[PDB]
């Protein structure tokens, strides 16, 4: 639930392990 990927997913999917796609902004928990 958290933004702390560096990393967005504006195609709707991230790539950083253990991230989701929170659209458009990968989280964690």
């Amino acid at each position: 639930g958290l933004p702390v990927c560096g990393e967005t997913c504006v195609g709707g999917t991230c790539n950083t392990p253990g991230c989701t796609c929170s659209w458009p902004v990968c989280t964690r928990n």
